[PDB]
């Protein structure tokens, strides 16, 4: 049972409002037409709002169903990536975006945009009345990098070409869209981080750890579906073609690299400089929001119906 | 005593042929949008060795931002403006309206033509991805600003930690660093640009620049009572004699150039032409730490 193996030194936690937002994620996705034709009772088990209610478990309803939303939209974007022909056609790939970064820059969807595309507008719509500009320009550039990594995904498939372990987790922090995610912790937590704070190097390294420790989790727990598609965006494939392993090796080496980012981000919170009392106060609150989102994906991805 | 002797490298710079003509070209521009013993400025020969391998239109470019910076620092830390919350919020307003496009009006101050001017020039040269990354950079500059601004007229000194990670932005060292990009006309894909060894590199960089200005800046600096300095802010924090936070200041600037040549031998192999991008936009760093080094010994400025 290598899924055992996927363990932190520390606990999670849920938003009491859980259900009630996944019904209305549901609901969400039913009013934009998100849901495909085939998911019909399988909608009911898609749970996207139980991630989100672990993710940010301390957020007013409000804030939790922005961000529950969010995750669902992610969720409907990356299925057709991966499972769907857009996934290996950049030029459909590049067309679709276009559209997603003009609604990234406020412009309203026109008549004949896609479902996909009027629901970020409904997201971006909602984050404006919350959150200020400088967070909107920040969140807005995290999107932006994964529709780019997404395109390289797509070259990656068009070319029948693995990355190296190097290009794959270096693309891989921007690929999963986490860090779109680390800044709903701001909004959540409803914390005001200054420049110097924000962007500290130790800041941006626990951020990366993070990052990797979600990305690596999820890795070992997609291989096998990821595996039935003939993909190869995964530390388990990658790992496999640069060391000709088997699987087996590969996933015990996968592992092992994420006990090893797990004690880095361990060692790196008492890294953190003084910089005064009420910075270090909002600050401590957004690094054990990062450790929120680690203990939600794991805790989450073991129980989902979408790696059985 | 020659503390300043002890700001080494281990590594050289170069300075661009079109030196002169491009300094030249640099004072003429700047008396053109109102901005200006001027011959004695020499911005363009700190242009020329940051971006020693540019074409000369793009060095242009480089070297009117540079001058642009030096004007904007000038009013920020010698004059009135830089005492005055409101008023620096006023005009930051200004700016960020001209780099998200706005067109100046007869009210905008000859600042902001100029900045509109370049944002024009900067606009013809690189794409939309460049200019985010760069008005964001320039953003943080202004915001850092602010920050300087309040400990001004709160009369407060930061601790180490935090003047070091605000200092980064203060300088706008981030924004000059996006212009090598352009210089070296090279295209680093998004996984490379925003890796953790690359964003180390950048911070090592700032840093040493940041710290050498500080060591070599401080007198003039103490002249009009500022305090945004790592030599006084040292000097605060541990309440240690002037010489003392100097060497302390000298120690820290070493010690961030080792971490800097070390940091370089742990680039992660990507591709032979993305290694071949970042090896340019790597170097290009260390032709920064040695143009901020070069210029800064001989230029009057420092005196
Ligand atoms: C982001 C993807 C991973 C694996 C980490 C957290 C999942 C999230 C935030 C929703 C899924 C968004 C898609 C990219 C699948
Ligand atoms: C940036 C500051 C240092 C000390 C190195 C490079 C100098 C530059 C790029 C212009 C000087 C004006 C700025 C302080 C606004
Ligand atoms: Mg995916
Ligand atoms: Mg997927
Ligand atoms: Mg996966
Ligand atoms: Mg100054
Ligand atoms: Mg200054
Ligand atoms: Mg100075």
């Amino acid at each position: 049972d290598y899924r055992a193996r996927l363990v932190y030194p520390f606990s999670g936690a849920i938003s009491p409002h859980a259900d009630i937002v996944d019904q209305a994620t549901l609901a969400w996705a039913a009013m934009f037409g998100l849901l495909t034709d085939s998911l019909r009772h399988k909608s009911r088990r898609l749970q996207y709002g139980l991630l989100a209610a672990r993710a940010y478990p301390r957020a007013d309803r409000e804030m939790l169903q922005i961000a529950a939303d969010w995750i669902a939209w992610l969720f409907f974007m990356d299925d057709q990536c991966d499972e769907t022909g857009i996934g290996r056609d950049l030029q459909r790939m590049i067309a679709l975006h276009e559209r997603f970064l003009a609604i990234l820059d406020g412009a309203t969807p026109e008549a004949h945009d896609c479902a996909l595309t009027y629901a970020l507008a409904d997201l971006r719509r909602r984050l404006a009345l919350r959150a200020p500009d400088n967070w909107l320009r920040r969140f807005s550039e995290h999107v932006r990098l994964y529709f780019t990594a997404n395109r390289w995904e797509t070259v990656n498939r068009q070319r029948g070409a693995t990355p190296n372990v190097a290009t794959y987790c270096a693309a891989r922090l921007f690929s999963g869209a986490v860090y779109a995610c680390f800044d709903l912790i701001e909004l959540a937590e409803q914390i005001e981080l200054p420049f110097y704070a924000r962007h500290h190097s130790i800041v941006q390294q626990l951020e990366q750890a993070a990052n990797n420790i979600i990305c690596w989790c999820n890795d070992v727990l997609s291989y096998p579906k990821e595996m039935q598609h003939g993909d190869r965006h995964n530390l388990v494939l990658v790992i496999q073609g640069e060391h000709q392993c088997s699987l087996p090796e590969a996933i015990d080496r996968a592992l092992d690299l994420h006990a090893r980012e797990v004690a880095t981000f361990v060692r790196k919170r008492t890294c953190v400089p003084y910089f005064d009392a009420a910075v270090n106060t909002a600050l401590e609150k957004y690094v054990t929001g990062l450790q929120f989102w680690i203990c939600a994906n794991r805790d989450w991805s073991l129980t989902a119906t979408r790696y059985a």
